[PDB]
């Protein structure tokens, strides 16, 4: 005698036939899954009157925590069901409207880029319709689906009203990329790039699913800004960092320039009270908004070593002190080169300086090695200049402390990101990085928020999917499609600020990484630990650096070379080959199989479309919609739980039936040398950094407390095999 | 064996005890009941073997300071004379300063003078103004007086601590400085008849003057007002404009108001507003990011109306018990307050909350046209289809004064009474906040830009006529014309940072001139803060105040032109603040008026004025111990106050005066000192600091019931009171 509410606020009585019916829909195809134990959690939550929605909700719940190794399956059961009810909170019913009549009313509600109506004909979104494969919703995992209705399909984030579905994410992404292609090429592009993200070919990264066809246009997920030492520039950065916040953007900042606490102003009209007050004003604009309402703000600070408030800037996420000196909420990145670790080598001292104190020394840290040599020993040794003494053991071990402590301090080897670089330094350096620490382009500083002289580095980011390809020649395709998809990206998206235009028109920088690593080498019966994966590695990535740039190239010869192109590495007829870690050769005897020399020369004639082209970035969101391994990183468990706005979500690693045995999760690797190893081989191709994890288990250390030697012995590992970055360290709870 | 002393040059030489007795007894000079022994022994003891002679000059310093009592007064004067004479070593190496023209060269040289000084006057101009230069006048401040001027006001190194500067070098070059531009026959006139009002304490300049007039750095405004508009370019722009103007020694009051509350729609929806807090977040760390020009800390004062849909939550933002999530300490907060919420008070009813992007018009009809937003309040109260929430009127009144009472930071505006009594039409040029300090009410408009040539930031020059050095209130019209001219010449001489404050400040040219010393000049009548006896006094001083303001400005119109933005203020329709008071207080004062208010009004609406405001009355708390004078119009907390660490400070002619005194704790409440204020805002285009005061003792079980704070509350607005500052509470 029970009854439900339907969704016209009418009730009726309980039917559990019908809820046995969208079960059995959703069961169909699935091993070893029991609708009878979803119907058993699920019938004991109901009462009288419930919500027709609610009922629908208790029963994804229902499959969702069902999810395990003995029955794996249980990810679709749930992914499916959730499809479902999206339909029904999108359009009122199961089967999606055509997409001509889906576009024009989302338009009208102005949901939708108005372009769409302008570029595309009547015709074309019915011709366009046909492409469309709706029943490849069914193919998501329940991770997958949740990222989705979460973040990445157009919806109101007042309200709650999800307007779209997958397949109409997909083909819209496609769709509004290749606009302004001729008609004569454009909805063949349309069509094979649809395919390719839709069968998960391809990643794409979450500002450009959640955004690509919505009226404002931001889809580049990182953004560089360079800080300089005057106030001008420092509220000009503050602008930079509120305005792409807001439009979808994590930010990286260079805060090094900025004088040190006491030093003089207007020759002694003011004392400067610090760095700290301008990082917490860093900090309270990058929390000021949402991420495009996707999302928290996040940015990483960076500053040198050799700063004089470098001890003070170490523990500013310490929760041990005042919040006075405290600044939390910001992830940091100590700069470090060659000198700062042969003086911890050696056990001697490192001087602190201001770099309003020393001419010349803060260019040369990134650009001259020689010369920052020549210049520090210089100023090391001047009475004259204010400068503090400290023993590099105690500054590093100080680092390394705080980096344990939160796993938010960073390390950039801004030496290993000029001598193996796409970038002149003499021209434009690499000062800096993102916030995960993948990204390596050139700034340079602001004196206002609308200066036309400054610049500030944007890159536009996708991933291969490892695990979808049978041979490493598909990834030739795949990456003419990616790289066109994200060029087309920079001509087609808008700028709120002239100086990130002036980066984005100037280099048109691109950052296309990987995804589902260790899948392939499950699949490849390889391991991260023991080296086994050296060379299969080099093998790969050489290949995804080779057709980047291929597709690069061929792209300069269509539509020209990237205006500021002049400025690359690859214009003297550099490659990556040339100027990689020679400490690599001792891990790696991979010879290259492909004609870089004709590649070389073709590049040196012709030029190339983008500066960059490739980065390695967590794809911590993004590669769940493929069900892929994030990343290069190996899965936690075969079973991962990972975090949601609703819950907690379970996720399955690729083909757990067949290759249960096959993975090496990450707490069962004995420690970092063999990742770093695959890091460093990765490092020789890469354009710009990785966001390299390092990992420590207390469990198997004496006393449960992981050693300073350890920490240290792995940063000089990293070093040695010419790795930029070092972005997470894990510990084990 | 022999203790030795320290030379400067690094020497050593026998201790000799003589030459300290001759220093002190020329600082001893012509003052009373202080003894030399007693200063000697206190610092003998402190000796020790090679000490240096500077920490001996140092420590009889604070020997005569330590001595500063009521039984002897004069050692303030020992004390300060002892600190002129080792301040001289300092910036000279000599106690005789330099001829004036040796001195500014030598300090332009060094770029610590602004070019133009050369450039504007010659040798033989120098050589004049020395002449009207008085160094013995050195020998008249206090201590207090000398500790703000070698802590803040003399030019100085802020790294290094050097000292380049004595005081009448201060003085007279911030008299050839405003009056630079002036025309060679009268300008050395008026360089001698300022730097005599300043120097013989009868004009008080504020900090960013006393420390800044003659640097190559020209920023004077001590008061900058922004309002910020609901949009990220405008929350960027006042971002930017806050960092700039502290750094410049400025002091901010922000208007934010405009931004829409948390949880509403952005681009119909494609992000969820996080609320008003993260971004007044931004404007504390904004504040913080910068010392005033290197003279002390950064402060702001936010503004928000009552009935904002977050009020709740942003009245708690100074309350210390709460995460830094919803916590924003380092600022004070300004609550923004009309009739029709006192009404809903009064009469135990609901005030309801709106987010002004939810209300169309009800903002600006909130500032402009109190007909108007009553309209549209109870219009939009009872339309279901928009956000809104109830709260009873008299908690949401009592959580802000129970705010107001822990910190004593939380201010009221009273927007409406800020508008019907303004030289401002509201019509044209609203008033919708006011400044740090709460004196100051000018128009402002929104910035979408950081050069935004189109927005008006408000800034406000200041100074103070010194009531204690005045015989006859009809000194007030020489002492007015030489404010007015200076701070009018500082307008054109400053520069601007930010374009839209160059707009406010060239169209309006507005000042703030106030008063210090009015509790000594109160002691002198026979009156009183508290039983009104002083109401009448008051009508009558505060008149001629305003009137020889007018008049002066309205001379200086004839002159020079009236402000090019004359047209948009109430005195160009002929209307004066004698016209536009609270009409209570008809009920509290008889005093006709003296002067010829009649003639002046056809000669304001003929030629204008040369500023759009002229009178505001200032806490004065730095700038009024220059003249030892008593601070604004507050009464002291004691005839010895104390306020590098503790200072004494003596109310004027403690030894004539000491039963003429009423001070802060000897008053019965705050109802004498509104009736006062009142009277005064009667005439003060802007506004007043007002304080309220309490003490814990007085109430039953040592606490101030919610019920008396709100009497105080509404009867200021029954008297006209603009805003209220500070709310002190003894300890
Ligand atoms: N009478 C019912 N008794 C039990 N479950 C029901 C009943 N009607 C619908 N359900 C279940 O509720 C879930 C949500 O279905 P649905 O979104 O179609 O709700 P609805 O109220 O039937 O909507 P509509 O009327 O627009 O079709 C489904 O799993 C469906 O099987
Ligand atoms: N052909 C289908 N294949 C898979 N799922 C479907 C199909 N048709 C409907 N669904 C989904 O199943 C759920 C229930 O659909 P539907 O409203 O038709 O049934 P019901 O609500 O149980 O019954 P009713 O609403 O007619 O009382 C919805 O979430 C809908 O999107
Ligand atoms: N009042 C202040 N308080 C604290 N830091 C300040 C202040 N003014 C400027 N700074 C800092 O001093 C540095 C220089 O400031 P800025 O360049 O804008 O002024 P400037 O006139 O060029 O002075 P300088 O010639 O010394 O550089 C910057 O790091 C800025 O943040
Ligand atoms: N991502 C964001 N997170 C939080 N607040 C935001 C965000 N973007 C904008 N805001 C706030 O929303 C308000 C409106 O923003 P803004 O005017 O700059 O954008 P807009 O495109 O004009 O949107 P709208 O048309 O809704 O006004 C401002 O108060 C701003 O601070
Ligand atoms: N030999 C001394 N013994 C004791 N007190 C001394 C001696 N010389 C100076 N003083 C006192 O030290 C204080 C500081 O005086 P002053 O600045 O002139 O020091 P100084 O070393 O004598 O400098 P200078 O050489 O420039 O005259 C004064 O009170 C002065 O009387
Ligand atoms: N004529 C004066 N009237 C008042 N104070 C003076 C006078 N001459 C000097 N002083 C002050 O007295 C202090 C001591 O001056 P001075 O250096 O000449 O004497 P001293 O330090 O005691 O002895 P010494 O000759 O060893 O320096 C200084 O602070 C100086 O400014
Ligand atoms: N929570 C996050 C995650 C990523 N990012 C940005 O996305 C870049 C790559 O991160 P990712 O590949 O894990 O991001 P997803 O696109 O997978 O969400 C980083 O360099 C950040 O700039 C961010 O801003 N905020
Ligand atoms: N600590 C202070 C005090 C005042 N002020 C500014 O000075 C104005 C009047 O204060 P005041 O007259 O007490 O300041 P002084 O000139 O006496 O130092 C206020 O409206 C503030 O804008 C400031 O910026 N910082
Ligand atoms: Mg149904
Ligand atoms: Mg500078
Ligand atoms: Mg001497
Ligand atoms: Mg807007």
């Amino acid at each position: 005698n029970l009854l439900v509410t339907k969704r016209d606020g009418s009730t009726e009585r309980i039917n559990l036939d019908k809820i046995h019916r969208v079960l059995d829909a959703a069961a169909e195809g699935l091993h070893n899954v029991s609708i009878s134990q979803v119907e058993l959690r699920s019938h004991i939550q109901f009462y009288d009157g419930i919500k027709t929605s609610d009922i629908h909700e208790t029963i994804i719940k229902a499959a969702a925590d069902l999810i395990s190794r003995d029955a794996p399956d249980y990810q679709y059961l749930a992914a499916r069901l959730a499809i479902f009810h999206l339909r029904k909170k999108a359009y009122g019913q199961f089967e999606p409207p055509a997409l001509y009549d889906h576009v024009v009313k989302m338009v009208e509600m102005g949901k939708y880029d108005n372009h769409l109506l302008e570029d595309y004909t009547e015709e074309e979104f019915k011709q366009m319709d046909t492409f469309i494969d709706h029943d490849r919703d069914m193919t998501f995992s329940y991770a997958a689906v949740k990222q989705l209705e979460g973040k990445y399909l157009v919806q109101n984030r007042v309200t709650g009203e999800i307007y779209e579905s997958a397949q109409f994410l997909y083909i819209l992404v496609a769709a509004c990329l290749f606009s302004n292609y001729p008609r004569e090429t454009r909805l063949q592009y349309v069509k094979r790039f649809y395919d390719a993200v839709s069968t998960f070919k391809i990643s794409l990264p979450t500002p450009i699913m959640s955004g690509v066809r919505t009226p404002t246009r931001q889809f580049s997920s990182c953004v560089l800004i360079e800080c300089g030492d005057s106030l001008d520039s420092i509220n000009a950065t503050s602008s930079a960092i509120v305005k792409y916040v807001s439009q979808r953007a994590g930010i990286g900042i260079n805060a090094g320039r900025i004088r040190a606490l006491g030093s003089p102003i207007r020759g002694g009209e003011a004392f400067h009270t610090g760095c700290i007050p301008f990082y917490k004003h860093f900090q309270t604009a990058v929390k000021s908004c949402s991420q495009g309402g996707v999302r928290g703000g996040a940015a990483t600070l960076f500053y040198p070593m050799w700063h004089l408030e470098v001890e003070s800037l170490l523990v500013l996420k310490n929760n041990r002190g005042v919040e006075g000196n405290r600044v939390r909420h910001m992830d940091y990145g100590v700069q470090i080169n060659k000198l700062m670790y042969t003086r911890l080598l050696k056990g001697e001292d490192i001087t602190l300086f201001s770099p309003s104190d020393v001419p010349g020394l803060y260019d040369a840290f990134f650009a001259d090695q020689e010369e920052f040599e020549r210049l520090y020993t210089k100023y090391e040794k001047d009475d004259s200049i204010r400068k503090q003494r400290v023993k590099a053991v105690e500054l590093f071990s100080l680092m390394m402390q705080e980096r344990a402590s939160t796993g938010r301090i960073y390390i950039q080897n801004v030496d290993h990101c000029n001598t193996h670089s796409p970038f002149d330094p003499a021209i434009a350096p690499v000062r800096q990085s993102n916030l995960c620490l993948e990204i390596a382009l050139p700034t340079k500083p602001l004196n206002d928020v609308n200066d036309e002289n400054g610049e500030i580095a944007l890159c536009t980011l996708s991933a291969f999917n490892l695990g979808a390809i049978n041979n490493l020649d598909e990834l030739e395709e795949l990456a003419i499609l990616a790289v066109r998809a994200l060029d087309a990206l920079l001509d087609y998206q808008d700028y709120p600020i002239p100086a990130a235009k002036r980066g984005a028109m100037g280099r048109r920088t691109l950052g296309i990484g990987v995804i589902n690593f260790a899948y392939y080498l499950a699949k490849h019966g390889k391991r991260y630990s023991d080296g086994s994966a050296n060379n299969l590695t080099h093998k790969t990535f050489e290949a995804i650096q080779y057709y980047l740039l291929k597709a690069s190239n061929e792209l300069a010869k269509e539509q020209g070379a990237c205006p500021w192109f002049n400025e690359t590495t690859y214009a003297k007829g550099i490659l990556p080959i040339d100027t990689y870690k020679k400490d690599l050769d001792t891990i790696a005897n991979e010879p290259l199989h492909y004609d870089w020399e004709a590649l070389r020369e073709s590049i040196k004639t012709h030029g190339l479309r983008n500066s960059t082209l490739s980065a390695l970035m967590p794809s911590e969101t993004s590669s769940q919609i493929s069900n892929a391994t994030n990343g290069i990183e190996p899965p936690r468990g075969y079973v991962s739980i990972k975090a949601s706005k609703d819950g907690i979500l379970r996720q399955v690693v690729p083909d757990y039936e067949h290759l249960h045995d096959a993975y090496e999760l990450l707490w069962e690797m004995p420690g970092n040398d063999g990742y770093l190893q695959l890091v460093g081989i990765m490092q020789k191709f890469i354009d710009q950094s990785i966001s390299a994890n390092t990992n420590y288990d207390p469990s198997r250390f004496p006393s449960g407390k992981v050693p300073m030697q350890q920490l240290l012995k792995d940063l000089l590992t990293a070093y040695k095999f010419g790795v930029k970055t070092l972005y997470y360290q894990n510990t084990r709870d």
